[PDB]
């Protein structure tokens, strides 16, 4: 009852996703992707058995790192719970059908999976096998796609299992689709398109954003998804805070292996040289600022209080260096 009343708030921004975690038993993604695929109807729409739900989000959560200090669990589930309220925005309202909004949620819960809580570069400069794999190109999110789609085989994992074959082959595109737009080397691209878009924008009758071809509605999915993947920054300072405490040990880790190996630090990894306070502001700034605005002026003014959100946190960050 304590968990499920938690639950109550999965329509709103600021979740308490640490509390749910606890409450839940380690299982913050579980229990949100069950609560908004009941709350969307996507069950019965799709025919997904729930015992079938269940054991395959039991396996994609379980194929995230416990013992990373960002990139785990918790960061599914706040990126499912942050990319299902972006889909309820009122300038949304019926435009992606069920699939799309299937296939937005399913990419934000996968999107990470089998994170081992160091970059891509990381990844690319020490040889490893990941990026020999995937010859150094989005080499972690090929792989979260890689692992998520492969669980789905699994005992009683198939999901998907009473899709149409078309509405499988689809729902598979824009999932890729969707997860290697999070590819963070891929930022500035995908925000100078978003840019485009919204200088361009049309609306309906109704007042509703009008996407009439898969690319601009793959588009806005993808922007969509990457919002909540940096969506840290506009959440209510207590939550946004321990998002940061999380994000620096793990950064931390990975300057103290380049450390030991005799390799340049990485920006903001090197735990002697770190302003945490500055660094954040610099983000803000740079990267979720210019971001986030352009998301709610797509959207505008449905977003009006997540962008004051984050202009207050830039604002309380930056008070603090004097
Ligand atoms: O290559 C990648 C891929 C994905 C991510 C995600 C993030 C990320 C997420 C949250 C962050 O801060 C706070 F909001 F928690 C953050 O800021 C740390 C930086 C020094 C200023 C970075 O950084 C990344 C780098
Ligand atoms: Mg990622
Ligand atoms: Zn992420």
């Amino acid at each position: 009852d304590v968990l499920a009343k938690e639950l109550e708030d999965v329509n709103k921004w600021g979740l308490h996703v640490f509390r749910i975690a606890e409450l839940s038993g380690n299982r913050p993604l579980t229990v949100i992707m069950h609560t908004i695929f009941q709350e969307r109807d996507l069950l019965k729409t799709f025919k997904i058995p729930v015992d079938t739900l269940i054991t395959y989000l039991m396996t994609l959560e379980d194929h995230y790192h416990a013992d990373v200090a960002y990139h785990n669990n918790i960061h599914a589930a706040d990126v499912v719970q942050s990319t299902h309220v972006l889909l309820s925005t009122p300038a949304l309202e019926a435009v992606f059908t069920d699939l799309e909004i299937l296939a937005a949620i399913f990419a934000s819960a996968i999107h990470d999976v089998d994170h081992p809580g160091v970059s891509n570069q990381f990844l690319i400069n020490t040889n490893s096998e990941l990026a020999l794999m995937y010859n150094d190109s989005s080499v972690l999110e090929n792989h979260h796609l890689a692992v998520g789609f492969k669980l789905l085989q699994e005992e009683n994992c198939d999901i998907f299992q009473n899709l149409t074959k078309k509405q499988r082959q689809s729902l598979r595109k824009m999932v890729i689709d969707i997860v290697l737009a999070t590819d963070m080397s891929k930022h500035m691209n995908l925000l100078a398109d978003l840019k485009t878009m919204v200088e361009t924008k049309k609306v309906t009758s109704s007042g509703v954003l009008l996407l009439d071809n898969y690319s601009d509605r793959i588009q806005v999915l993808q922007n969509m998804v990457h919002c909540a993947d940096l969506s840290n920054p506009t959440k209510p300072l207590q939550l946004y805070r321990q998002w940061t405490d999380r994000i620096m040990e793990e950064f931390f880790r990975q300057g103290d292996r380049e450390r030991e190996r005799g390799m340049e630090i990485s920006p903001m990894c090197d735990k002697h040289n770190a302003s945490v306070e500055k660094s954040q502001v610099g983000f803000i700034d740079y990267i979720v600022h210019p971001l986030w605005e352009t998301w709610a002026d797509l959207v505008h003014p449905d977003a009006q209080d997540i962008l004051d959100t984050l202009e207050d946190n830039r604002e309380w960050y930056q008070s603090t260096i004097p």
